[PDB]
């Protein structure tokens, strides 16, 4: 499991009496134990569990192996600050994280954030993407990351950044006094 | 452990009945008691351990000695001030501390916070940290600090400066009335 999630235990066979060990004070005596929410590292190690019949004999002791992953550092997006509408906005992160996938005013639903690599500003193969002009997602406003760690699969979220993109004003009108003498 | 860490107890042997005692009132009868999280000094001491097995002997206490370490103090940041852009810019504080991680607007990963001392301005062997005009962290915005024991692994964070660097207007054009008589 990786750190936040849940860790599940239980058993399925029938008895007069469960009896579950573990990890950071873990007790129970269901058949299902209530769920290790927000689960830690502290919370890896070796559950055991033994159960009693109804004829008084006792089962050997079995055992589940759960390991805890951690989740990739909270990255820093830096962006290019208040940058000139038409050129290109680049966000990036100084951490190492094995996927990135951005959300922007557009994100965090598979109809955006389609297949990672090739072109695709939003679900890139590391921390720092370019986003084109001529691009749905070339938008100002709150952005955030997604750092993806692709052997674990472990999430980790960013910090927020406002991004501007400035207008460029029309080209001016220009008038004058009409004709002058030499 | 450090103030602020957890203590880690437990045994692995087997038994019809476990018994820890310690200090500030630790006590458990598991072969993996609760962490003591967020430790500080008061749970420093002797944390001792005798087992009963299921043909009614009784085993010798045992003990393990958990040290606690203090943080280093919360040091007081203090830049020069609003600073104009091209002048070196300075942070400090007078709280001694061995190494002295400085968290800038690129900070807290392992690809800005290289290894420390040498020129490294983020990862000093001291307090005081200078940022030449000509480095990529030459930056405005929340600056901490984190100081490093050396000798124990602890770590105490700072206070946050905004640190200001001024703009430097653009050589003025300068215009007249053109060709005058003497």
């Amino acid at each position: 499991v990786c750190e936040g999630d849940d860790i599940i235990l239980g058993t399925t066979t029938i008895a007069a009496s469960y009896s579950w060990t573990g990890p950071n004070g873990f007790t129970s005596n269901l058949q299902n134990p209530a769920a290790i929410t927000n689960a830690s590292l502290i919370d890896s190690g070796i559950y055991r569990l033994v159960v009693t019949y109804s004829n008084g004999c006792v089962s050997a002791d079995t055992t589940v192996r759960v390991g805890v992953n951690s989740n990739p550092p909270v990255p820093n997006i830096v962006s290019n600050g208040p940058i000139c509408f038409g050129d290109t906005l680049v966000l990036s992160s100084s951490t190492s994280c094995g996927q990135s996938q951005w959300i922007g005013p557009n994100g965090n639903s598979q109809s955006t954030l389609g297949t990672p690599g090739g072109s695709n500003v939003l679900w890139t193969i590391g921390s720092t993407t370019s986003i084109p002009m001529n691009n749905a997602n070339y938008l100002p406003g709150n952005w955030y990351m997604i750092c993806i760690d692709t052997v674990t699969g472990c999430r980790s979220e960013s910090n927020t950044i406002n991004v501007i993109i400035n207008a460029n004003p029309d080209t001016p009108a220009v008038f004058n006094d009409g004709p002058v003498c030499e």
